[PDB]
């Protein structure tokens, strides 16, 4: 219907001013471009010159993001060019706010919405889905955007972008990649009441009817494109992301960024910090501010790390502490403890403390883990009291956004004279001490974990990822960082260097998933890293000019 | 492209406002959020998103994105907000976002011609998709007003300029055409800038420019047919009256710099008149400025006069022009054309006014406030009733103020501006905008099948203005109807050129209809969305 | 979606071998057609030697069509080429035959079927054609398919081998034709116990639905696609034909071929025997074998033909007399006689006539017509009877099918000693006797008229077509008859120049258009012959080929 030459009007194939000459009159396209041949490079500079001319993060989103629609290699290259500005753009913490200050005005299609009202019909809306091929799902059903809470149907913005990081960041190709916002209604009081909201207006189903519309989606997915088919559960709520995980990831191909790529991401930076501090790992004690989603993650997955180095499971739990809200979890305590919580609930100690303060001077940890989300409670006596129990404190203050995180880089390097091990969620700059020296915090981000992994078990055909997957991709995380950036402070190779990163991760969890009988994709490569670098989708343009040459020609028919 | 056409095409494409039924049996349910919309809402929710935006060129980005998604809802919001937006999607907006912005390309904006494609207009010609086209907008970049020469990045005009023939008068959106020539640019910033869009070189002033347009009008009009409608806008002063002169009679073709600006002003004008009653024997017209819009609408008053009864010879002599190079009187030392030859016939123009004594000047010099306040006290002391045209833009070219001309002259003045001016006893002064006349007389054109326009065509649609002045209105001195309601003034525009088409001999739609309002107002594009509901019934109730 | 290039795909712009290199390169077709370019002229030579080696005329048409769905262009070019042969293969006689033998097997749309199951929703079935801008509809109902009777949807074919004659003919662009099929049931008894009949099985709705579904599919037609839109009716059964011709024709532009077409070549035929008879008209004596709606048809223009040439209607109609199965029509006979016959209904004459034979020779006719649908009743001794009255008799047997025609060729050269003047609606061939002397028959074949008339009617965007555009009509078919072939007794040209005879046709109903104030497509032109000949579609391959040329021959 759409009258004009497909290969202009499809952002797939579309190349704008950097078709050629040559292919414009070949096409049929001469005459529909001004008579100015570009390169990718001058198409890319007219971008970033016009996106510092805007002002708030939200018009910078509506501006790339309208990119997405007209030229995906362009939209691609840009998003690689200033990977590390963009990033948080694209994705979290810009995007949530994008739906629900403008919403959207539709042409292509962003991804699959899927209703409870659709219930019984789920296969029907997935035979839909334009593209044949799809390898990366990732679904949300939008109850706890990142630091927004309920948005309903405005958090479809959030697998869309990360979506856009897979590809930006490991090249998974982006006509593979099916975001999908799962709709049974929002709590939020606010949108109930919008008359702008695009969503049902409804309160959320909490029956079998919720538990029986996942599965419908799962079992739908995995009959058009495959049982191997990764799906990725995002920002749904606590109860449910563990309990998805626990009932699926035996059954398809799937994992939970929040819990698992979390886990590793904050494991790498703890074994970052082991490079400084050799001592044997029998003698580390950790203790957790926050005994949530974050911190179970993040433990389970220490305690394998411990395993793999002579500990056993038991002997592993008993160094892991959790201090949350209503104090230290131990046993036979007021406060509720579950079963995710039940193995770092220990004994108590001759003293109880009442402060997390007093919970570190009494239990003396060598590393604090800060996924409380609760502001500044790794205060100055905390942060020396640290230093005064170990010579190089690991402070870890994960919690986002920047105002919600137990302590700054600042007040950490400062307070402990230079000497704490430091890593955040949020991102700090340099921090000079009046003694001259510069230090360098990383940023435990997400994406270092999820694109690599995402590449490996995709590349793979991998059908269940286990936790040892995200284990290898924290030691493969660890690997990269450089002496040079380790004297600097960083426990994080630099975020610039994402796309590198990631792509050596793939790597190495593909040398995993071979080696331990996890992949079926057969004939096995004898050279890992040849095989995933041929693999990954390129942003560069190709060409489209038609094979035209002369035949000889040289006897005539009768 | 993958996916459906009908969500695709941004000429069907309702977006949300898919119905649950359309969205199943056209295969969309699931590509679209669980919420059926109406265009009312997804109209409320872009009128807020735009109030909460700030920059003119912001605004002119965020709507002219809509074009490309969805035809149906950019138009009703353009005519939802139409005097808002008439300037952010048309002039002085849209002659800064190409310069600044540039565009990343995915549907055709329209044709691009260059002198590099010379031999083969027609295999660009034939390369836009759309079968029917009824009305062309061409420029150069030459001249795009209120900037100078931005060679390529004037198409953004062109397209602007279709987007008020669709908005104002219902002109087909799929049936129009913006063309863009790029001959090069003489601008020295464009030719240094590596992001600029055209031919890197100076602007081709050989024969090779003059078969390049001759090869234009040809091809157009070749695959359209005759009857195409031509539109010149926004090229160099010399090209702009010599193509008019060269295709008129050859193509149907108007230059709306020229015309349209005549047409508006002297509507303006006519209006006075109503007011003043002044006989038209003792009018006496003092220009300043004597170029592009001076001899047009000059050219056009002697027209009204001669309708009137005075002689062509006699018209002429009641008028006088004063450009930068002192008063045009025969025997002068600067350049005297034979364009400016009819008007030829004072140090300052102070003293023309006092020496002339004009009951009207014109100001059409783009030089600032040159209707002095001496100037204009000089008008109320000549006049009982002075009127006192400032025609010049922007708002900081022109003439003098509103509250300057009222004020001045105690509120005796018949005032009218190019740029806009808020109320100044209450004074609403009227704003002399070429939107006016434009879509009225392309719709009556195009729907006539008319060949030709002859210069009466403008003299029609200048008296169907007026025309449409409420009597309150003139009490309060308003020489223009309301901006607001250029819906329901192109329309009757539309019909009496209809109807002068028709009774002249210049259209050749048959047969004729008997009820011109009834034909027009049948004819005129629709904004609102169509079903796309296919039709499913039973049959009622085998070997 | 089907996958591939559209180009090769659709069958109006594929041109399959004769794709060159070129185009086939840079379109992305090479590799999915044999490594030969060829010609047009090459695939036709291909197709013609092809045909040669088919037996049946089904079976020619079933490969002749099939080239419809495959390449539009060669189809038509073969038609083109070898029109006087294969017009009665796509048309009549063959194409009725075809469905009841063979059925379809369904790809591309044939034309639009609208039942009376559809009644209340046409409009949807005309908004599912993709075409947009239609000028010639031809519809039927398949009740009455000339010589087969009520064949039902199986007459589907009809208004499709009809359209393909408006191209080949006239020039009349395909993509304009819109083919219809009435389906209101079928009383034909064989097909309602047919497990392979492709319609509804019913009996014919012979209710008021029947005509409100009628008038629905005009009005649905017209809303789509403009009231000047050319909407010709074909092989309804005649009442039906002649009712719905009188009510539409002042509303919509319509005709029907079956009567005014008919009533057009039978006059021209007329005009040709007068040339070579220079008798004055009001010494013409026309005596018909028949008294039904040919009959009819034919005389009421014959009148209106020599009301134009000085009679009075009165006496120009008692000129013709008519004889049916129950005899001679005269005043005061036993047998029923209807309005519409009454005016060539006469006092009788000194004796009344039991047979044709007797009716000659008591009326002494210069002309007689068969249009009784009921065998060989122009006897020997009929013939011999108007050789006898006349020098040069004028015989036309029009009945269809062959069987039913009054006389063959053969008989009536014989018998009147190369005297008379011959025309029928069969297809007889030349007939020597035995002094040397060859004859060419004419034939009265609709296809000398409606193509002509079709696309004069669209191009001056006409919209309502008067009888007397028929009149001109035959007057212009005649106008190409030349001395030499006037000489020889021809009294139609050759059907093998009916291109050139259409077009003719086209560019003097044009002027009558335009002179007549029934032309609506203004600028009028000065030259109408240019005017025709430069709208006439043409089936040459166009090229292409992209437009591929350098530019001439920038700061960082
Ligand atoms: N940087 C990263 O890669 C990353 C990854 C995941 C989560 N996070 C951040 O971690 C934080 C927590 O996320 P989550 O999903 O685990 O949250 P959660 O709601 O699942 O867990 C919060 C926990 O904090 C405890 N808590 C709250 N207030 C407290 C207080 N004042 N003192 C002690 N404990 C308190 C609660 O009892 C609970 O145990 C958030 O800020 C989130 O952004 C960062
Ligand atoms: N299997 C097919 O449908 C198909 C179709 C055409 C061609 N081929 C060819 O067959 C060979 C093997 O086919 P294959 O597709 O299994 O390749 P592969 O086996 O090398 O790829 C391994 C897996 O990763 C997927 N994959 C590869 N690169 C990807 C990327 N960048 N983003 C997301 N997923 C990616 C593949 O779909 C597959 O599941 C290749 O030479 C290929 O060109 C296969
Ligand atoms: N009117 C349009 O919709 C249209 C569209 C595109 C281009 N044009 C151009 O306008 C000029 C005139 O075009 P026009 O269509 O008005 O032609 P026209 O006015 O010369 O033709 C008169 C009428 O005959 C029809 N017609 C012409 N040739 C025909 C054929 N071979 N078969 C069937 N119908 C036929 C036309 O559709 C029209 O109704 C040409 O230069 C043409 O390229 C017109
Ligand atoms: N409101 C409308 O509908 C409308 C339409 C067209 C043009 N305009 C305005 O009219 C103005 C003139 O446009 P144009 O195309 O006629 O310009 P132009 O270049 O064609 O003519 C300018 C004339 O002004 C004279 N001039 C310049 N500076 C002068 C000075 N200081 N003193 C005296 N004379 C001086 C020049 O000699 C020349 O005769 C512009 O500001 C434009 O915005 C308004
Ligand atoms: N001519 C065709 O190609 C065509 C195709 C399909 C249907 N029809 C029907 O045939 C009849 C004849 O219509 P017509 O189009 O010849 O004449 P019209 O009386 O409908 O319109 C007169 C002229 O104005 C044009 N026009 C009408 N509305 C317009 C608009 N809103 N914007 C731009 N141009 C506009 C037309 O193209 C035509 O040139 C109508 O009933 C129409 O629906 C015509
Ligand atoms: N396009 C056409 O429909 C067309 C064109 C030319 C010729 N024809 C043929 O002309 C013939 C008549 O068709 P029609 O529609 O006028 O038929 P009809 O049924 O309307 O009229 C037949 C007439 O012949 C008379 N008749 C029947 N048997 C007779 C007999 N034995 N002797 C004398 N008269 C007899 C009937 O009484 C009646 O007057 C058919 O063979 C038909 O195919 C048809
Ligand atoms: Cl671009
Ligand atoms: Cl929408
Ligand atoms: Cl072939
Ligand atoms: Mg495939
Ligand atoms: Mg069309």
């Amino acid at each position: 219907k759409e009258k004009g030459k497909p290969l202009m009007l499809n952002p797939r194939t579309n190349k704008g001013m950097a078709f050629t000459l040559q292919e414009r009159q070949m096409l049929g396209l001469q005459g529909l471009l001004p008579p100015k041949i570009e390169t990718q490079d001058i198409q890319a500079l007219r971008f970033h010159r016009n996106l510092k001319k805007m002002t708030s993060p939200l018009e910078k989103y509506i501006y790339i993001m309208g990119i997405q629609e007209r030229n995906e290699k362009l939209f691609y290259r840009i998003l690689q060019d200033d990977i590390e500005s963009l990033m948080p753009i694209v994705y979290t913490p810009t995007v949530g706010l994008a739906c629900s200050q403008y919403g959207h005005i539709f042409r292509r299609p962003k991804g699959l919405f899927i209703s409870i009202s659709d219930r019984g019909h789920v296969r029907s809306i997935v035979d839909n889905w334009p593209e044949n091929h799809v390898k990366a799902v990732v679904v949300t059903d939008g109850e706890r955007i990142l630091g927004l809470g309920d948005l309903g149907v405005y958090g479809m913005g959030i697998p869309v972008g990360k979506l856009c990081l897979y590809t930006a960041c490991a090249g998974i190709r982006p006509d593979r990649c099916l975001p999908v916002c799962i709709d049974v209604g929002t709590d939020n009081i606010a949108l109930l009441k919008d008359p702008f909201y695009m969503g049902l207006y409804q309160k959320r189903d909490r029956t079998q009817q919720y538990d029986d519309l996942i599965d419908e989606f799962m079992k739908a997915i995995t009959d058009r494109y495959g049982r191997n088919t990764l799906i990725q559960f995002e920002d749904f709520g606590n109860h449910n992301a563990f309990r998805f995980l626990r009932k699926y990831r035996e059954k398809y191909c799937t994992f939970n960024d929040d819990i698992q790529g979390t886990a590793a991401v904050a494991l790498a930076g703890l074994l970052a910090a082991q490079k400084v501090i050799s001592k044997p790992i029998s003698e580390h004690k950790i203790l957790f501010l926050g005994a949530g989603e974050a911190a179970l993650g993040i433990a389970n997955l220490i305690v394998m790390s411990m395993v793999e180095n002579g500990l056993s499971e038991q002997e592993a739990q008993k160094k892991i502490w959790m201090f949350d809200k209503y104090g230290l979890l131990v046993k036979g305590r007021k406060a509720k403890i579950d079963s995710y919580q039940e193995p770092f609930t220990h004994s108590a100690p001759e003293s109880i403390p009442d402060t997390f303060e007093d919970a570190v001077n009494i239990l003396k940890p060598s590393t604090i883990i800060g996924v409380a989300g609760a502001g500044r409670l790794f205060t100055p006596d905390v942060i020396r009291a640290m230093a005064s129990i170990n010579e190089r404190p690991v402070i870890f203050a994960l919690s986002n956004p920047t105002a919600q995180a137990e302590c700054t880089a600042e007040e950490a390097y400062t307070l402990t004279e230079g000497r704490c091990l430091f890593a955040s969620g949020s991102p700090f700059g340099p921090v000079k001490l009046t003694d001259g020296r510069v230090f360098t915090p990383g940023q435990g981000n997400n994406v270092y974990i999820f694109p690599g992994v995402a590449l490996a078990v995709i590349l793979c055909n991998t059908r269940h990822i286990s936790d040892s997957v995200f284990l290898e991709a924290a030691k493969a995380l660890t690997s990269q960082l450089t002496d040079e950036e380790l004297a600097q402070g960083r426990l994080y190779p630099p975020l610039a260097n994402i796309q590198e990163v990631s792509i050596n991760i793939a790597i190495k969890v593909t040398e995993y998933l071979y080696a331990n009988k996890m992949a079926f994709r057969y004939p096995e490569p004898e050279d890992k890293a040849k095989y995933v670098k041929e693999r990954t989708w390129r942003s560069e343009y190709d060409s489209l000019l038609p094979d035209v040459y002369e035949w000889p020609e040289s006897s005539s028919p009768p």
